């Protein structure tokens, strides 16, 4: 398949060159796979979730987006304009309030939901989870994503927007699951993108349009987007049974793009998430 005139992150994820403006895919897109979005929560209701999102568990008094930061992410995984996986399956997990805060103990609470809570759901094709959060170091935080990947779920969080080390922040610096960085559609480390030995993959997080609370639509940055192009591809690359939950992040490293960001500091791994998909 081709989405014509994409936004930047898709096309990039489905390319060896940076500035083009297509994103060449397989036209299963993520049927059959389920990806949690743990965060503020999903505006189900939006045209572009085209009732494949639904949410699943709050700690709040309302399940609903009152911020867009959760919107934003679950439309760039699985959004029919703006998603990587458009036929996969979302569920919204809402750990942050709508000021986009949430407590160690109860992000910590919906990560042990997940992993109980794909057994109630039909996912032949296997499970994601995006976490676009964190905060300082914990290792309760650490060990709940680890229990949460090796439950049966690939998880790809946040490398964190401090323009510093990630071994200082959690979940981002535990060993076992994806740690995103954020790059630019010129293939520049994003300004803000934390980097360090503990990351795994870029993904695009510069001024990413996706869905928005309101059924509107808006471009953010952050690694809080180049999280969700991991777990859609993840979802993507399930579904066509290359990897596993298990072995995705391998795959997904093994696969990239090799070499090709600037300013990747010594240490930090320098490569791009990409989907190989030839036509």
């Amino acid at each position: 398949a081709a989405q014509t005139n994409a936004p930047w992150g898709l096309a990039r994820i489905s390319s060896t060159s940076p500035g083009t403006s297509t994103y060449y895919y397989d036209e299963s897109a993520g049927q059959g796979s389920c990806v949690y979005v743990i965060d503020t929560g999903i505006e189900a209701s939006h045209p572009e979730f085209e009732g494949r999102a639904q949410m699943v568990k709050t700690y709040y008094y309302s399940s609903r987006d009152g911020n867009g930061h959760g919107t934003h992410c679950a439309g760039t995984v699985g959004s029919r304009t703006y998603g990587v996986a458009k036929k996969t399956q979302l569920f919204g997990v809402k750990v942050l309030d709508d000021n986009g805060s949430g407590q160690y103990s109860t992000i910590i609470a919906g990560m042990d939901f997940v992993a109980s809570d794909k057994n109630n759901r039909n996912c032949p094709k296997g499970v994601v989870a995006s976490l676009s959060l964190g905060g300082g170091y914990s290792s309760s935080v650490n060990s709940a994503a680890a229990r949460l990947q090796s439950s049966g779920v690939m998880v790809a969080v946040a490398a964190g927007n401090n323009n510093a080390d990630a071994r200082n922040y959690s979940p981002a610096s535990e060993p076992s699951v994806c740690t995103v960085g954020a790059s630019d559609r010129y293939d520049r480390r994003s300004s803000f993108s934390n980097y360090g030995s503990v990351l795994d993959i870029f993904g695009p997080g510069t001024d990413i349009l996706s869905t928005w609370i309101g059924g509107s639509t808006r471009s953010i940055s952050g690694t809080s987007m180049a999280t969700p192009h991991v777990a859609g591809l993840a979802a993507y690359l399930m579904t066509l049974g290359k990897t596993t939950a298990a072995s995705a992040c391998r795959y997904i490293a093994d696969t990239a793009n090799k070499g090709d960001l600037s300013n990747i500091p010594f240490g930090t791994v320098n490569l791009l998430a990409y989907n190989n998909y030839q036509a």
